[PDB]
């Protein structure tokens, strides 16, 4: 199925890059711990791979993709609470139903 990765920044740096490939309904998860008010910016090379974030103080999830209305002018989202957050990378249901695949590179920035 999908893979579950703990995001681990190089010390003194505020981003990390991952690559993956999702098949069908699989989703990959990128987990991290952060403080209320830190800003997250996620960019992904394949816009056919959705990027949604789950965690404390977030009802349901938030779309972090580049055109999402949840983002501010700098493409950032402010974490509403401190704790463990989960970025999920997944295909649309349409593509998942067709057992399509998405190769992707994702850059996760947390400041
Ligand atoms: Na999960
Ligand atoms: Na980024
Ligand atoms: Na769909």
């Amino acid at each position: 199925a999908g893979k579950n990765v703990n995001v681990e920044f190089r010390k003194g740096h505020s981003s990390a890059q991952y690559s993956g490939e999702i098949k069908g309904y699989d989703y990959d998860t990128y987990t991290f711990y952060a403080k209320k008010g830190q800003k997250v910016h996620v960019s992904i090379s394949n816009e056919g791979a959705d990027t949604y974030m789950f965690g404390p103080g977030i009802d349901d999830s938030v779309d972090l993709s580049r055109y999402s209305p949840e983002l501010d002018s700098h493409g950032q989202y402010s974490l509403p609470a401190s704790g463990k957050y989960e970025l999920r990378v997944m295909q649309t249901r349409n593509d998942a139903r067709k057992n399509k695949t998405k190769k992707y590179n994702v850059d996760i920035q947390i400041k």
